[PDB]
């Protein structure tokens, strides 16, 4: 609805053409859909039954044979393009596919479907961030008020008022669904130090974005943003936490993917005293760090998002001599991929060839290239209350210098994350913050790897966390109704796969433990992953191999469905060796090193990548445990920038992944069909024309199965469908 309030004229959907569009005609008897072979979900009509084999013509035209046990039910013309497809009483999953493009078609950015609140990516300027719209959602709650993020937030926004706890909203999806546009626009609504917020957000999204396959600007770290209150729910102030940022992409790059983006912009030849200050070739091709990934790519112009970023680095909390500092720490960074360490004849010992470089990095951090040189050879470790040294060779010091490259990095990315969260809040008190947390969802493509493992670790985690919340909030309901339904909780549902990642014996528990075998390969990991759990467990499985696929070494059935992951170069990129006496020597430095490095009980050598990635998945769980979530779910509706075309296959992958099909099915696997009694009974008695006893007596005098409905005291419990028909019914009556 947009009339009583100036909403956007396409928002009503209401007494305008509904009434000359629910008589179109459309036969359920004869319309039903039919699986395509490009698109896979084409609806289609049906002229003649055939037995075993339907003859179906579709919109685009076609006269194919198909059997009748996969084709199944076509949604009534009537309900189409309803406002919330929660309380739809026929299931499908190209329904949701058809109604989204339906709606997306009409200008529809913001569907209902249950506590999600799906919004795609238009290509356009939108009239519905005009602020009367947002003076007019003031003080309006979920139902009354027309679907957008503002009647969520201020139900946020109540329950601080009423039920004084923390709440916050959670956003997911596919990378390149328009994470930041959305974030910037939630953000300037709790606004209306946004401006500190947006001068702020381009240095986070140089410095931990990279080019995947899919998008191009895709945020691999995640974002936290609270949002500080006060007593009389007014703006505190603000402090932003950012959590799982993946080394990998600093240590190794793929066939077709890059680096991020800062090494790519300080490589740009418009700042010629970067490059001179860093003793730069211009050349990407001659850093080992970057070359072996994507040199360069179009559709970008990092020349451009370069002087954003240093703009922003210049007029903000900080001086511009630190931010030389981090474009020497850089510098160096690319650096490392050059020195050689040829082993010495007749030992085990590595020694180093290229004493050039090195040089070149000791001058960058201000060290000694002699001590570090001895240093990185020759490690050494306090046994007892006396020294030793350790000797190592070449593929020990490498593994050591590219830990100790990527730790920095990491250390230096948050090192300005803090100092841009001190520069940001400001002296109010603060009281129940309001959080808000972007991470992208379950990215799937055809050579998964560790960090695609990671991320659907982490995915996985989250809905684990909102199938908890939800059936908290189903046995909440059922304790304030005094009836139980199916009281067994969902968290068992999905525990399989965490078991299966997370617990001993899983995959990254094997992973770690053959990081640390003596004479370790792929091949050895991938036998004892079979070995362990090959029938063991239901989720674990072989691999499959369609469409020709590359290569695959093993498959689970994820929460989205089966997916399979490469082997190769997994225990390269798990080893975190973190070098001791180098960050002594980076501790006695004249530059930020001893900022970064303040503080540094585990072994300094039994130190992986997953281990890390594990303890910050759990501070984020119990970060979050604490706090009311508000789920939002993000999609792309094209791969272009086209919003015209909309591809099915796509939307149906991303739906799947997201879960909001499965979330609806697990709001209807029990009696989501409540309503008041008294409501009940001066309503729907027109059903057959001719308190609590007299509905009753109404209820069961309408021909109605005892069993499939729950009587209550406030709210009653019916089932799925029945709503449905008692209506559709009573409108005939009439
Ligand atoms: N509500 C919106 N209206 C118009 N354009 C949008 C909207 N949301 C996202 N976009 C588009 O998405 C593009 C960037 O998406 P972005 O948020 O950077 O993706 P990612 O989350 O992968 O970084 C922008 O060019 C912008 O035009
Ligand atoms: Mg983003």
């Amino acid at each position: 609805m947009a009339v009583f309030g100036a909403a956007a004229p396409y928002l009503r959907k209401s007494e305008k053409e509904r009434l000359e569009a629910q008589t179109r005609p459309f036969d359920l008897k004869k319309d039903v859909f039919v699986p395509d072979d490009k698109q896979e979900f084409v609806k289609a009509k049906i002229v003649s039954r055939e037995g075993g084999k339907v003859t179906a013509e579709t919109e685009y035209g076609k006269t194919v044979t198909v059997k009748e046990d996969q084709v199944m039910q076509q949604n009534p013309p009537k309900f189409d393009k309803i406002e919330d497809m929660a309380m739809l009483t026929f299931l499908h999953e190209p329904a949701v596919l058809y109604n989204l493009k339906d709606r997306y078609g009409s200008w529809m950015i913001y569907t209902y479907s249950g506590l999600f609140c799906v919004t795609v990516n238009p290509y356009k300027w939108l009239p519905v961030y005009t602020p009367e719209v947002v003076a007019a959602y003031r003080g309006k709650k979920r139902s009354e008020a027309p679907p957008h993020i503002f009647s969520i937030s201020d139900n946020a926004y109540q329950y601080m008022l009423t039920d004084r706890e923390n709440q916050s909203i959670l956003i997911t999806g596919e990378s390149g669904a328009g994470k930041t546009v959305n974030t910037k626009r939630v953000i300037q609504y709790f606004a209306v130090l946004e401006d500190q917020i947006i001068q702020a957000n381009p240095a986070l999204e140089a410095f931990g974005n990279a080019k995947t396959v899919r998008n191009d600007n895709s945020s691999r770290f995640g974002k936290f943003i609270r949002i500080h209150f006060g007593a009389t729910g007014k703006l505190a102030s603000a402090d932003i936490e950012t959590y799982l940022l993946e080394k990998s992409r600093v240590i190794f790059q793929l066939k077709a993917e890059r680096d991020y983006h800062i090494f790519y912009q300080i490589l740009s030849n418009k700042k010629p005293e970067l490059l001179d200050m860093l003793l730069i070739t211009n050349n990407p091709y001659d850093y080992a760090f970057i070359s072996q990934g994507e040199t360069t790519v179009a559709s970008i112009d990092d020349a451009e998002e370069l002087m954003a970023t240093d703009n922003a680095f210049d007029v903000l909390g900080f001086t511009s001599e630190e931010k030389n500092s981090m474009y020497k720490l850089t510098g160096a960074i690319m650096h490392f991929g050059n020195m050689k360490f040829k082993l010495k004849q007749r030992e085990e010992q590595a020694e180093p060839d290229g004493t050039e470089e090195a040089d070149k990095s000791a001058y960058l951090m201000g060290l000694n290239s002699a001590d570090l040189l001895k240093g990185l050879c020759h490690p050494r470790v306090k046994v007892g209350n006396e020294y030793v040294t350790k000797g190592q060779n070449v593929q020990q010091v490498i593994y050591a210098t590219g830990a100790l490259a990527k730790a920095v990095y990491e250390r230096m990315f948050n090192w300005m994350v803090t100092r841009i969260n001190a520069t940001l809040e400001t002296k109010q008190p603060r009281q129940y913050f309001i959080g808000v947390l972007d991470i992208a969802g379950f990215e799937i493509f055809d050579f998964n790897s560790f960090e695609q493992l990671c991320i659907n670790f982490t995915n996985e985690k989250l809905q684990q966390f909102f199938n908890h919340h939800m059936f908290v909030l189903e046995q909440e309901e059922y304790k304030k109704e005094g009836i139980e339904w199916t009281f067994i909780d969902f968290g068992m549902d999905l525990q399989a796969c965490i078991d299966l990642i997370e617990k001993p014996m899983g995959i990254m528990s094997i992973l770690e433990e053959e990081c640390m075998f003596p004479k370790a390969t792929d091949m050895t990991f991938k036998a004892k992953l079979f070995d362990n759990h090959l029938g063991k467990s239901a989720n674990f499985q072989k691999p499959r191999n369609i469409k020709g696929k590359p290569e695959a070494h093993f498959s689970l059935i994820h929460y989205a469905g089966i997916v399979d992951y490469n082997i190769i170069g997994w225990l390269q990129k798990n080893k975190d060796p973190l070098n001791e006496t180098v960050v002594g020597l980076y501790q006695k430095s004249s530059l930020k090193l001893l900022s970064t490095l303040f503080a540094n009980k585990k072994g300094s050598s039994f130190q992986t990548v997953s281990a890390l990635h594990r303890e910050n998945l759990n501070k984020l769980m119990t970060n979050l445990r604490s706090t009311h979530p508000h789920f939002v779910r993000c999609i792309i509706p094209n791969e272009t920038k086209s919003p015209g075309v909309m591809d099915n296959p796509l939307v149906m992958h991303q739906l799947r992944c997201n879960g909001v099909l499965e979330g609806i099915r697990i709001c209807r696997k029990g009696f989501p069909n409540r309503i008041l009694y008294g409501d009940f009974r001066q309503r729907y008695r027109i059903l057959n024309p001719a308190s609590r006893k007299g509905a009753e007596k109404l209820l069961s005098s309408l021909d109605i199965d005892h069993n499939q409905y729950k009587f209550g005291h406030t709210k009653v419990f019916f089932k799925a469908g029945l709503l449905g028909l008692l209506e559709e019914m009573r409108d005939e009556r009439l």
